[PDB]
């Protein structure tokens, strides 16, 4: 009879809660009261109970403890106690849990009398931090009033929350704490909770105040990570880094690492960045084993009310898709939001689960500090004028309990105004060698031709498969596949983390790199032949992620963040679909060290060719990545320094690169790391090449002694006469081999010369200067299977007819403009080929004008 | 006692839910049996009960439809009654539905007995499809073995599925059908669902199967629209065109217009984007009165393991967020996907919700008809050869009960075959006048410049506002608020819808246009002083939307599609967010009619403007959007056509224009719906030139006789005497105003000339031409107040150049290369700022190197 009713109200009472501060704009955008919750005696009958049930004792349940050291109560106790617990300045969501543990452990925590209670010293700190963030606030406007410092009023009790999640977290045997957080509120926290040197804090309000740098306090561990204004952009990004922190520090349940993120009403229910970030929550390979999230629900954004913002009743419901509980308390009250800290913070070092903390609150200025705000809501600014700020309230119902004296607080005012006045006045290298010797290049090669375990059998086709590799191997010739263990097992040797993440990279999207094996008869038996290498060496990770191209790159690149000493390499499945995470590779890869002066060294891998496959499932849209770089193609710089190479690569933002040959793509990666400093590298990696017969290198490119070849050079009878060579020609990719064919069919050896070009980014102006002056007669061209409004046309022709005196035009060889990637009809491409293949090897199409 | 019983079954019927075709692989991820499902006798003492109680008779209460005829059932009919509803081949997921009459809704359909008969009429039918739909697949399969098509084999009952919900629509009232689906199974419902000549069908398997293109039938009309590949990009664009069809039908509440989409599991899951989707449903602007969401669950992504995907238990949790109930059916079982069907579609004419029905089955084949899956899913295919089809069985089935005879379903078969080989065998203008007389311009002034209620009082800042506006309707001026009014009036007159929807537009985000009026005191009393303008006029909207960049603006695409006469316009807080929604423009707004044929006309608003807000909150990334433009840079077309303005902007894609001026911001809002077609319009609004003093122009501007001018020519004492001029200049928004104060304070006034380029997209290349030879001897210049490595540089110079016959450099004035688009340091950017204007007005940086 009651443990419906107990269950009614644990479902519904935080609708009919009194969580507005306000008292006039709802909180669940509905002021109807369900027939669930009894607001009336005349409700009773709803559960069949009348007036005459509430003095009957009735015998509570297992699932309620609002008992307290008692077994039965009357119905009038029940009702009280359910009504203070569920229905006031706290509102918690959690019965959609569906584990019993975790719904016991909330019950436990905020349905039990004195539990609530604090302490005279807890109520002095809680004054203390209330009157350092309201003076800090008032100090600010007063000093600083035509300016948009994106203010925290009609909001303080922020700060003494997060001071009490870092003290909970450090208590419990945390000792490192990654933080995340919007704009509003930003100073707050820079100077109280991250405690700062307040004349460094007025110094960058005055300069340098647009950028959201990174603040480090060293006794647990805080550190505020750099986020743009892109609101919840930043979310994988922490994740990630919390991910990579509890690697290196050897917590493999990460009981001393925790991850805080801050997140407002409007933008918490209106990206789908949020979905996919809390999808990444549970995956084995992205799970932080928790993340505490606080929302702070001001109840607008801008000035778009909250019914035109929203589907749902409250901004927190993304996080009820991952059976994660949330709590809606009213700020104005701290103690609740104090003991609701605290709950949130056991909670996590309990379950390892995510938590989220909802704020209501209201926004006492405009969106700006100078806004006018009364011309589209006049009705909430009308009310708000007639409230008391809660620090005045709070301090006058502690002076009428008597644990502080007024004297006391107007001294501890006087106090920390003094200290913000005097604050106040008081502010104002060569590239290596990348080779191996040839007995770690035939163990590795032996070994990943092989199944190390004694008892593992496997496909008809995968042994064929391992067949063709052992005598590739034998024969002194590598493949791509072969090509990225040799490179992977060299560095897990020298002790580099290894971590390749993406779509189907454990089978490969074209099944060409079996790096994980599947045993066919038993269920789970799973063998990775690469751990097997060498008896000391780091560990290697392969994950299979979710659909999400967003969250995956921004987990990834906060994992590349934490050490310079590894390898994170991102495989997409086709090159199209990079521009679903534009923002992560607008905010985050492009300006990393321009703006907020940290390194990165991510690798970025895009399957990216034109084979017929479709207008979408073609080319990897190489023009968008070689638009975005610091580089001025009207100068030439200095081709006679002392390396060039090296300097050119420190002067960068990041780094592209088409590799087409096995040993390029092995010395990249190598490169990589043995280099001091970090940067991002785009690798655009070829689609048909993988299966192909002449796609094939020597050992001798990977001996001692190899470097790295940012441009081959053209090798053939060519070179052996260069001065009977016409029609220079420059390529980038798969390209190349169609070309040699043809020159082969059209009997045009000797009078053709064909070069790639592996390095786009930079541009190697030395080593094209030096091959152009090769051949002093020869037309050049530009060959491209992409349209001409796209590839690499529009960014090579300018760096070409800059690297020589403009003394040459340099003609183009491809397709013609269209506005879509490639075409949908089957028919049209071998004639567009043939077309594109008839100007290359037919000479005169240009010296026909004259 | 029982009510406990069944709420508990309510909630967790689905996870126990035998849904599983393969009694190996499960959907909810979880093999374990919570507590509260009875699955043996044994358990009976979680709720109290024991072994006794299985005999007693027991009342049902009134949430309880089990029974039909009966008050109350012995316990042993409960509970088998209950596993029959809700544990056998159906999971229904609907409690967390907060309201109570579509629960009792629900539950009676589900929850009641012999409700889910047939009649052999329908099995007949159902028999028919169920063989069309086999015979199909084998025979494309026997026909094309070597082909990646995306095979619907392992789920053949979709068919017969779709048919029934768009019966249950027309008998419903429905008289129009938007449906959307992604590539697995498009060939067998473009045969079998909106049929289509067969012959046609086997042409184009050949030839243009790459691209989707668009189906359509007309008694009820089916369409279906062209989608790409990107999984979850289209429910947006149908939506919009749902509600656009809805609009102009006059189905306030849509009875005559439907919506259908069909998700993979994997993809309902893991993107980001159905979450705002999904969030767009219910807000009043937004709303389509439902949609009927069926996702497919085959348990598996390419090669990815359900487990490594998703969090959440079934890959429909994002619709619980909006309280959307979902059904799960075993594909097996046909009888139960026809009732699912038919639920699904009462639902949707009965309560205008959304709702979702989810298919378990599974993939007979590898991703393509030619992959391997044995590599990675042993067991999962091991036990997949081992199943009958769903088709041999339903037919043994039927043979047995005595519905149909063997003779009759292999004559089906033959005849069948036979119309499949029959089918096989077959197989194989000039520019308008914008202006307006002036007792229409001056009607709109005096009706936008006051208020027309007469009880109706506003602010006092407001009532300043309009006071400025009547003084400069007055004096014969216009501001860029007026100019809106304006343009937005005279389109209304002539009977043209106008839409202005996103982010804080009924306000303005600088708060320039106030389009809509609030009252102070009176509670949501609203007037929009231009829905009063003339007697007879067409209707005006204006709408705030959520935070999604991305939903948003595929709602506006979809909307623009349904109909010419209609002017939608998209505006965007800053012009740095629009990339969180590059994929709409990267796959439908730029090859919206190179690749299908539909034509769209929708505006993109854009602010654009370097003022030091920040890197984040400046520039628009225009250089972003001058790349995507199928336009040869090297040809220069014939300047001496007819028109050379119609021809050119008939060819192009999309139109990118950058207005200063209110005059021009009128007539190219004017142009767009004058013209005969449509085509994207991009436009660069200013955000410094709101409140500008000299940011006006006269009335005589928008009289009779005017046009849109895509070039403003250099006006002034430098016109009069051209020959003494230097420095020729051009700029491209507000940058001129600023060169002006630096020309009136630097005295150069006749010695520099400068002139704006309002149109970029299609390039102006006659006016620019004539122009030029304007002035003999001038150096030319480009001035930009953005990076050289961004803006308009890279666009502009290779046209310039190109214009005039290579006989003169084009220089550069403007900031330095940067990794970002603008600088977070206060200080610099005023430096920054005066190194711009002194090199673009000093007359030697360049002459200096002779
Ligand atoms: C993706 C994106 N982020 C940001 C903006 C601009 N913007 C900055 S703050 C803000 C309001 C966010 O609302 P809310 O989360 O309620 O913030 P609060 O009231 O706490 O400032 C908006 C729209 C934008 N147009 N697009
Ligand atoms: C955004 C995006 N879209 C598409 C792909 C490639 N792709 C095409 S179909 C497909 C499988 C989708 O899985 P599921 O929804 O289970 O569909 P099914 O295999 O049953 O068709 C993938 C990953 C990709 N990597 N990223
Ligand atoms: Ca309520
Ligand atoms: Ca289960
Ligand atoms: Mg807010
Ligand atoms: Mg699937």
């Amino acid at each position: 009879a009651v443990q419906s009713l107990i269950r009614a109200y644990q479902i519904r009472g935080h609708h009919v809660a009194q969580l507005d501060p306000l008292g006039i704009l709802d909180a669940d955008l509905d002021s109807s009261v369900p027939a669930d919750i009894i607001s009336s005696t005349d409700k009773l009958g709803f559960y069949g109970l009348d007036e005459s049930d509430l003095d009957k004792v009735f015998h509570l349940p297992t699932t309620t403890f609002i008992g307290g050291q008692e077994s039965a109560l009357p119905l009038r106790e029940i009702i009280r106690r359910l009504e203070m617990a569920y229905c006031q300045h706290i509102g918690v969501e959690f019965m959609f849990i569906n584990d019993l543990e975790q719904c016991q452990w909330i019950r436990q925590k905020f349905e039990t009398p004195g539990i609530m209670q604090f302490t005279n010293e807890e109520k002095r700190t809680l004054l203390a931090r209330l009157v350092r963030s309201t003076r800090f606030e008032e100090f600010l406007q007063r000093k600083w009033s035509s300016e948009k410092r994106f203010g925290l009023e009609g909001c303080e009790v922020l700060i003494p929350a997060l001071k009490t999640i870092i003290d909970k977290s450090s208590e419990n045997g945390v000792d490192y704490v990654i933080m995340g957080m919007p704009h509003r509120g930003r100073l707050n926290v820079l100077a109280n909770v991250i405690r700062k040197e307040l004349e460094q804090i007025f110094c960058q309000f005055d300069s340098k105040l647009e950028a959201a740098d990174e603040g480090s306090g060293d006794n647990i561990t805080l550190s505020l990570v750099a986020n743009p204004s892109h609101l919840e952009a930043a979310d994988p990004v922490v994740m990630g880094k919390t991910k990579a922190e509890q690697f290196y520090c050897g917590d493999t349940e990460g009981k001393k690492v925790m991850s805080i993120l801050l997140h407002g009403d409007a933008a918490f229910a209106g990206q789908g960045i949020v979905y996919e970030t809390f999808h990444l929550s549970d995956l084995p390979s992205y799970t932080t084993h928790g993340t505490v999230h606080v929302v702070v629900n001001n109840q607008i954004g801008f000035t778009t009310d909250p019914r035109m913002a929203r589907s749902s009743p409250y901004p927190t419901d993304v996080a009820r898709v991952v059976n994660a509980p949330i709590f809606h308390v009213n700020s104005d009250d701290p103690e609740a939001v104090m003991y609701v800290c605290k709950v949130a913070a056991e909670w996590r070092s309990t379950f390892h689960k995510d938590v989220v903390v909802d704020l209501v609150c209201y926004r006492r200025n405009g969106h700006n500090e100078m806004d006018e705000p009364m011309f589209t809501q006049p009705l909430m600014y009308k009310q708000i004028r007639k409230q008391k700020p809660v620090l005045q309230k709070y301090a006058e119902l502690l002076v009428s309990q008597g644990v502080v004296n007024q004297p006391e607080y107007e001294e501890e005012i006087s106090k920390y105004d003094k200290i913000c006045e005097e604050a106040f006045a008081r502010s104002k290298m060569s590239c290596p060698s990348t080779g191996l010797t040839e007995d770690i290049l035939t163990h590795i090669g032996n070994v990943a031709s092989s199944v190390p375990v004694e008892n593992f059998t496997i496909h008809g086709g995968l042994s064929r498969i391992l067949k063709t590799r052992g005598e590739m191997v034998k024969n002194r010739t590598v493949d791509w596949a072969l090509a990225e263990y040799m490179a992977f097992g060299s560095l897990l040797k020298e002790g580099i983390h290894i971590r390749l993440s993406g779509q189907d990279v454990e089978r490969g999207t074209f099944s060409h790199r079996h790096h994980v094996l599947h045993d066919q008869n038993v269920d789970k038996r799973t063998c990775i032949p690469m751990n097997h290498l060498w008896p000391n060496q780091a560990p290697y990770t392969v994950c299979n992620s979710s659909l999400s191209e967003y969250g995956v790159l921004g987990f990834e690149l906060g994992f590349a963040m934490a050490s310079p000493n590894a390898l994170v390499l991102w495989e997409a499945q086709f090159g199209d679909f990079h521009n679903t995470a534009q923002c992560i590779i607008d905010q985050f890869i492009c300006p990393g060290q321009a703006k907020w002066v940290r390194q990165n060294g991510i690798v970025l891998l895009l399957p990216h060719g034109m084979e017929g496959m479709g207008p979408e499932h073609s080319s990897a849209r190489p023009e968008r990545f070689l638009q975005m770089c610091n580089d001025d193609p009207d100068v030439l710089p200095d081709l006679k320094e002392a390396n060039f190479d090296i300097n050119q690569l420190y002067d960068c933002n990041w780094v592209v690169v088409n590799c087409s040959t096995p040993g390029n793509f092995f010395h990249v990666l190598r490169r990589q790391i043995l280099l001091p400093f970090r940067k991002p590298l785009i690798i655009f990696t070829p689609k048909s090449l993988l299966r192909h017969p002449e796609a094939r290198s020597s050992f001798d490119e990977m001996l001692p002694g190899t470097h790295f070849q940012r441009v081959i050079p053209e090798d053939g009878p060519a070179a052996q006469n260069p001065e009977n060579v016409k029609r220079l020609l420059f390529c980038t990719g798969k390209v190349y081999y169609d070309l040699t064919r043809e020159r082969k069919a059209r009997d045009m050896v000797g009078q053709v010369a064909i070069t790639r070009i592996e390095q786009l980014s930079p541009f190697p102006f030395d080593l094209l200067l030096k091959e152009v002056q090769k051949y002093p007669n020869a037309e050049l061209a530009w060959c491209q299977e992409e349209h001409k409004n796209q590839g690499y046309y529009d960014y090579v022709k300018p760096r070409l007819r800059t690297t020589i005196s403009r003394a040459k035009p340099v003609w183009y060889a491809g397709r013609d403009p269209a506005a879509a990637p490639a075409t949908g009809n089957k028919k049209t491409h071998l004639t567009e080929l043939q077309r594109l293949l008839d100007t290359a090897f037919d000479l005169d199409v240009f010296k026909n004008f004259s």
